[PDB]
């Protein structure tokens, strides 16, 4: 009795990213979360990140106020190189270096996060997880939507969502979703701008055939802040006892950051008969990114600035309140092609129904990089003292910076052309022997890479041949409860080159998981719980005898517990929440050991509830609020310090405008970080910290014609 209510809960019972076949969640031997469009329409997340805020095992706020990338640390791990591990329609948006693409949630139908290894279905993947977003597709019913937004920091957004049929039978239908957005970043001097249009076309010749054309085009002149701040002035006080304000910007006044995304593809499915169904997913993208960025590199008293001349030239007591800075000029262009073709075979074997999945997955990525990086003494220092109480009154931008006149003395060129290719064949079978579901499959991958260093004129190459498999069982009851357990593997090639001049071997993921899923078919509620043991082997570590080169053989373990709960407690009260316990540890490592990797808290939790009024004069009025708890975490591999825990509160007030005639329409007021709490999201190192997001206020008016 309100879109995001039970209608959403039940819709989220079905998924496919976990088995590549339309399977209900209780029948999936792995942890998986689903966030629906209605849910996002209610919460109004800035990015896909926040859209998953009430899901377990994911730090979505790591980078704080920045919104340049949808980077997620899942189950304590991230992809090789901190690259996103994000999918769109079952196909990976393979990026490289600063070239990673994002999809605005307004263009999504839903998001799904899969925890733990999943190479068994998608190939090389970081252990810990994978995010899969689904594009909005043309609707059966007509849709004419216009949305207007006005908020803090000068947030102004205008968009539309129109979908309709061309024939009265619906063999031909389309959808066009677009948005225009602009605002000022939390940091002074930084802006954000976004232009996005998503043309979609569906073709249903009959009811056993579906060809949907999916395209997305996005232009971002300015992506906003993406800087680094010292733990000194953020997590810790400056020598003067004060701190840098949350809106502090240490980059140049002329720092610039842009991204361009263009993609065309399609989703296809055809049911031949009662036993055979074929579905193919294909996409091609050409994405670009450029930037001129002056970034922070810790205070002068930071070990990382020992060799800094401008830093040594200071009084020993001053080293700790002056900021070392560097810079980068980047320009990249990449093309990414993907096709996944799968044949699904349904058939029984004497009381044993089988769903046999067999398919071939292919992708090739090419990224050409032309950048320049400033080293020590490449850019002026900054006294962090001026940023006093007065600036907690206003902000104060910095000065320009010549991004040209690349001084060969303090800066240098970086020109790389990376290539990636991966062909994989996989087989999976979902066998149900009444109340017993056994998932088991495997995949073999051909992941070859090749890197050309235009500046050094050298070429590094490697072809990995890998195998991964997964097996699990879901004892499906009838009262609801659904116990399960499973084993899964993942592999991920390295791109780093050792002292021998070769590309390291791939790292591997191994996970053992057990838990029960309560998915009652008679009540709009879902509850999941799970405990797991995830291990990443062949992690690159420091050379036992300092050599600038890494060594493999390292190992890291993450064991934990995740509980997620979504339910409609009444006709006007909906609640969603989770709790996560993560015990991440360096098992084998030269410099570390027993240490927990940075940015991953031991405890995380969130809870959300909303109330809708179908009574008196407050009919159609929705009130909602939630809390997100982020435990304390370490701010560097050495665990030399720690970032504090925090709890952010969000709230909204929605009024079903469908009481002034305008039905389907509504007005809403969203406030994030209600108590305007000041916190440090996290730090990846002593010189890389991020202020959290300061209280935001947004007014949204979405009209349905
Ligand atoms: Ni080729």
């Amino acid at each position: 009795e309100s879109a995001w209510g039970p209608a959403a809960t039940i819709a989220a019972r079905q998924s496919a990213t976990g088995t590549k076949t339309d399977t209900p969640i209780q029948k999936v031997p792995q942890s998986i979360s689903v966030v629906t469009a209605e849910e996002m329409a209610l919460h109004q997340p800035k990015s896909v990140k926040e859209a998953l805020s009430y899901t377990p095992g994911v730090s979505v706020g790591t980078r704080g106020a920045s919104n340049t990338y949808d980077h997620l640390i899942i189950r304590g791990f991230a992809a090789e190189g901190q690259s996103q591990n994000n999918y769109l329609n079952g196909l990976k948006l393979q990026g490289n270096f600063y070239n990673d693409a994002v999809i605005d949630p307004y263009m999504l139908e839903r998001a799904e996060i899969m925890r733990g290894p999943v190479s068994v279905l998608y190939g090389k993947s970081s252990p810990g997880g994978l995010l899969n977003m689904v594009s909005k597709r043309p609707t059966t019913e007509p849709l004419k939507e216009v949305q207007f937004k006005a908020g803090t920091d000068s947030l102004f957004q205008t968009g539309f969502d129109f979908s309709d049929s061309l024939d009265d039978d619906g063999v031909y239908s389309y959808r066009l979703t677009g948005l225009a957005r602009s605002a000022n970043a939390q940091q002074k001097g930084s802006e954000e701008q976004r232009y996005a249009i998503a043309p979609a076309f569906t073709w249903r010749p009959d009811d056993k055939t579906n060809f949907t054309f999916l395209s997305y085009f996005q232009n971002e002149p300015e992506t906003g802040y993406y800087g680094w701040l010292p733990k000194e002035g953020t997590v810790e006080p400056l020598p003067n006892g004060k701190r840098l304000p949350t809106d502090f910007n240490e980059g140049a006044k002329n720092n610039t950051y842009s991204r361009n995304e263009k993609m065309v593809g399609y989703s296809f499915d055809h049911e031949f008969n009662d036993t055979f169904t074929v579905r193919q997913n294909l996409r091609f993208a050409e994405n670009k990114t450029s930037q001129n960025s002056v970034y922070g590199y810790g205070v002068c008293s930071d070990p990382a600035n020992a060799y800094s001349k401008q830093c040594a030239a200071l009084a020993p007591a001053d080293k700790g309140h002056y900021l070392a800075r560097k810079y980068v000029v980047d320009d990249e262009k990449l093309q990414n092609f993907s096709v996944d073709t799968q044949l699904q075979s349904k058939f029984a074997t004497g009381d044993i129904d089988h769903t046999l999945l067999t398919g071939v997955d292919f992708m090739r990525m090419r990224n050409d990089i032309n950048a320049w990086f400033g080293y020590d003494d490449s850019v002026p220092l900054l006294n962090l003292y001026n940023p006093s109480h007065h600036h907690h009154h206003h902000g104060s931008v910095n000065t320009d910076f010549d991004f040209n006149a690349k001084d060969p003395a303090n800066s240098g060129p970086y020109r790389i052309l990376n290539k990636q290719k991966q062909t994989g064949v996989y087989v999976q079978d979902q066998a149900q022997w009444d109340k017993v579901l056994v998932t088991l499959g495997g995949r073999y991958d051909w992941a070859d890479q090749e890197s050309l260093n235009r500046v050094a004129g050298t070429t590094d190459k490697r072809d990995d041949k890998q195998f991964t498999w997964r097996g699990g069982v879901n004892y499906l009851f009838d009262n609801g409860v659904t116990p399960y357990f499973s084993y899964s593997e993942s592999f991920e090639p390295s791109s780093q080159v050792g002292k021998d001049g070769n590309i390291f071997a791939p790292s591997k993921g191994k996970q053992y998981e057990v838990g029960v899923k309560y998915v009652p078919e008679d009540r709009p509620i879902v509850v999941t719980g799970a405990v797991y043991n995830l291990t990443k082997t062949n992690n690159l570590m420091a050379d036992p005898e300092g050599s600038f080169f890494s060594v493999e053989g390292g190992e890291i373990r993450a064991r934990g517990v995740e509980i997620e709960a979504k339910a409609a407690l009444s006709a006007s009260v909906n609640v969603v929440g989770s709790y996560t316990y993560t015990d991440a540890e360096y098992t084998t490592d030269t410099t570390y050991k027993g240490n927990t990797p940075a940015q991953v808290p031991k405890h995380m939790a969130s809870l959300w509830a909303d109330y809708t009024f179908f009574d008196g004069p407050l009919s159609g009025l929705t009130l909602g609020t939630g809390g997100r708890y982020t435990g304390s975490s370490y701010g560097d591999p050495a665990n030399s310090f720690k970032v504090g825990s925090y709890t952010v509160v969000d709230a909204l007030v929605r009024y079903d405008l469908a009481r002034v005639g305008m039905a389907g329409s509504n007005v809403a007021l969203h406030v994030n970080n209600l108590f305007d709490r000041e916190y440090v999201a996290s730090c990846f190192n002593t010189y890389g910290c991020f202020w959290g997001a300061e209280r935001q206020v947004v007014a949204t008016a979405t009209f349905r014609f």
